[PDB]
């Protein structure tokens, strides 16, 4: 019986991953920042009914605090990550702490002497920002060879530039470290993640993918910004991401970084689907009418090439249970 | 040096397939109905400059005529197929001939004894017609397990029903024949095929994919009918199709049937791209506005999971060279 650690069990994806790991007969270790906070961590007790689940206190800013949680683990899923904000000095308040916090947990993995693979959860935010391809007026298909352009981002500092830089640098730094330390690191790069999860305080991409139904202004801005940039948005169901994470850990031939994405609608397609299946929210699809732009899209081929299979393949399946989740979280009024 | 046969050397796809095979170092043998008709076959002389290419007279209606073309071949590419017209009795003018013509060529393969694999070019017309699904208001991803509903098509005989039936029945029959005689058969199922080819008299899908530029009523009705059914069209570059055909012949473990498709635009996406890139034709994208419908789309996983790679991945790359082909053909007036 193998043992896996999921960092940040309080979080959206982390909670879905812990559940999947238990269903597959893994013993699971997870970290939160206050194990005594049973409002935020009630799901961790329920999940104990599926298999062995142990909770630890750890913080990415606190050197060595992950030592106990990763010890004895065959696999470690680095899911926990700091929330973004507009900081007065993003280099010092975000980019550097994101690198250092990643290395911090990397050290606990080496020290554990038992970790066969580290799976790093990053983001297509580390893939898509390409000044050439985005602005040249042509369509493009990006794959795992594409990296977000740190120099252009440091040089021009568009809003939220530090989020892409942090993902790029922490991935590079963690790979450098894994090479120099003889430990196997594989990285997954999700798009917008949709679907229900055990976490009772989840927000994150649930807010964004539901914003057409809720009217959340920041969610809608995010969706429109992505569409303005790429000609569409990209979605993946949370349970396919979790299955993809497990797949990358269990297949010895897995190597490098992997985009994780499944369905790429325009906002008007997405709004028409939501308006039709969930009319009680009053979506007006014409609010998302738009000119057809060049598609700058993520390729899904690498995971497929290697044998992975997605379970939620239509738009309806990707949205199969997220609305109910939104209601139970209060993100939706009813 | 391996030898391969291609039926219908004077046709769109067959001509492109000869070019690829010669480029790849095959000796090639091809059939046309009248090797002297230079109106239709002037390209064969040009192609002979690329490598060993031999022309043969054969007709699918004429039993045993393919014996000489297929002799000595390692691989046989069944591309030639009867065109679809209205017929007082499609069952006797189109369906049964399509079946018997295929079995005719299959028998020459048995006779030759050299044939390590037959590659049949069929069509997603044998995949998509799923009336249990096309009306249900949900989206669907169809795959190689999906077969067009022969019984329902015979019952209701919608326009062009005999095409899908012909494709389905001749595929099922060739598979049974191949099984009975211990010959390996693999089938490829293209969507709409785009790109330039040697054939000097091609019409076929070149008329369709170009119909927004020429205004050809049949082609436009074709494109619209596909979108009203599936909520999108599906496209592939002729050279990716030819490369997939060669991939399936050469890779031992290839088995069964294979969808071949790469880009799935709406008509309004396609028309916007074409109006921008070829403004001389006067396309108005608003002529193709449509409400978003549920997507009934083709799965791309099978070729990909078995190692194949497409090279024309953007809409623009799929249209990289077809306009100048249509101009040279007269399909486009300028
Ligand atoms: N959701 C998506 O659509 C999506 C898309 C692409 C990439 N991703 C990436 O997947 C990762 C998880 O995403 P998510 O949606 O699950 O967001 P999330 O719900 O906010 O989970 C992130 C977790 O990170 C923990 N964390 C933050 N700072 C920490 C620290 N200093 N020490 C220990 N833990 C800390 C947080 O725990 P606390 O409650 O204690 O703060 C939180 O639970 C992220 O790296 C994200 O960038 C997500
Ligand atoms: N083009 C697409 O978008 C598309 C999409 C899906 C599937 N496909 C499949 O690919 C196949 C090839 O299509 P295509 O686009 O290359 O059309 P095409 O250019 O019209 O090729 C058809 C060839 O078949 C030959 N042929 C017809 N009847 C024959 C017979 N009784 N005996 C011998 N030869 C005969 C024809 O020779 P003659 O000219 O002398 O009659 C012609 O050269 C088709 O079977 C199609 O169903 C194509
Ligand atoms: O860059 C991003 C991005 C993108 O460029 C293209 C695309 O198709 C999807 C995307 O989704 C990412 C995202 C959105 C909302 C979230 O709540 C989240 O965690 C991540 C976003 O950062
Ligand atoms: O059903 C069809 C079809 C479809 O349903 C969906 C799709 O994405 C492409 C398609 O293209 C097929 C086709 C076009 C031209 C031909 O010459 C031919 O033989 C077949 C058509 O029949």
């Amino acid at each position: 019986m193998k043992t896996a650690c999921v960092t940040g069990g309080s979080g959206y994806i982390g909670s879905a991953l812990i559940k999947l790991l238990l269903e597959k007969g893994y013993a699971v270790k997870t970290t939160v920042r206050n194990p005594d906070d049973m409002e935020k961590n009630s799901h961790l007790k329920d999940l104990q009914k599926l298999g062995p689940l142990t909770v630890f206190r750890a913080d990415m800013d606190e050197e060595g605090s992950f030592d106990d949680a990763v010890a004895g683990c065959d696999y470690v899923f680095l899911v926990a990550a700091p929330l973004h904000f507009e900081a007065q000095d993003p280099e010092k308040e975000q980019i550097e702490p994101a690198i250092q916090g990643t290395l911090n947990t990397m050290r606990s993995c080496v020290k554990a002497g038992t970790v066969r693979r580290v799976i790093l959860t990053s983001s297509v935010a580390a893939v898509y920002f390409r000044p050439d391809l985005l602005g040249d007026g042509h369509g493009h298909v990006l794959d795992e060879d594409s990296w977000s352009d740190v120099d252009f981002l440091r040089a021009h500092k568009p809003p939220t530039w530090s989020h892409c830089v942090s993902k790029v640098l922490l991935e590079k730094e963690a790979g450098r470290f894994a090479e120099e330390h003889g430990i196997s690191l594989v990285t997954i790069l999700p798009v917008i993640v949709v679907g229900a999860a055990p976490a009772p305080k989840a927000r994150s991409s649930i807010v964004d993918c539901l914003s057409m139904l809720s009217g959340d202004e920041a969610g809608l801005a995010m969706l429109r910004a992505i569409q303005k940039t790429s000609g569409e948005v990209q979605l993946v169901h949370v349970d396919d991401l979790c299955r993809a994470e497990l797949f990358l850990a269990e297949n010895a031939t897995a190597n490098g970084r992997y985009i994780c994405s499944r369905y790429h609608p325009t906002l008007v397609e997405l709004a028409t689907f939501l308006a039709q299946k969930y009319p009680q929210y009053g979506v007006k699809p014409t609010d998302f009418d738009d000119e057809e732009r060049p598609r700058v899209t993520m390729s899904l081929e690498k995971l497929i090439r290697e044998g992975f299979e997605y379970k939620h393949n239509t738009l309806e399946e990707i949205y199969d249970n997220v609305v109910e989740y939104g209601k139970a979280l209060g993100i939706l009024p009813y």
